């Protein structure tokens, strides 16, 4: 197991055709998960499953620039379940991050941060047991 919150360095940032794979298990009674693809203090891509926001489950995606969160992009398709193992695949494509969970496409998030090669860390946090976090070029 990896200790959460976990920092995965992304050496030289991200680039199209880079695939980031996160394996873990959601804790029982989880409230949140977060992936934070960071460009320094900025969060180029925040991917945030919320298990109980006003008694609904939703994935909130956003970008944080100069400590300001921007416009949220929300996805009510919610493939995570408390207690269950998951796989998150984040594929960097030219215009967006493409996220699949458990081998099913979930969402895309258009690049707001343009300096992809400066998005050099992925923070993984929240109510999970983290099994692995890695990347490969496909
Ligand atoms: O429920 C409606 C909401 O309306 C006002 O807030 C508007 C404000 O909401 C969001 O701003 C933040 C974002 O931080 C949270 O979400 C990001 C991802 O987007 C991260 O997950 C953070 O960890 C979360 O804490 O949410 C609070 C407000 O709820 C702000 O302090 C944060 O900036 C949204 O991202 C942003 O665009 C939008 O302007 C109202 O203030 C709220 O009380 C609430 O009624």
């Amino acid at each position: 197991p990896l200790i959460v919150p976990y920092n995965l360095p992304l050496p030289g940032g991200v680039v199209p055709r880079m695939l980031i794979t996160i394996l873990g298990t959601v804790k029982p009674n989880a409230n949140r998960i977060a992936l934070d693809f960071q460009r320094g203090n900025d969060v180029a891509f925040h991917f945030n499953p919320r298990f109980n926001e006003n008694n609904r489950r939703v994935i909130v995606c956003n970008t944080k620039l100069d400590n300001n969160w921007g416009r949220e992009e929300r996805q009510s398709v919610f493939p995570f379940e408390s207690g269950k193992p998951f796989k998150i695949q984040v594929l960097v494509e030219p215009d967006h991050f493409k996220v699949a969970v458990n081998d099913a496409h979930l969402l895309q998030y258009n690049h707001r941060v343009k300096k992809l090669n400066e998005i050099s860390k992925l923070g993984i946090s929240g109510d999970i047991d983290l099994t692995s976090a890695s990347y490969t070029m496909i």
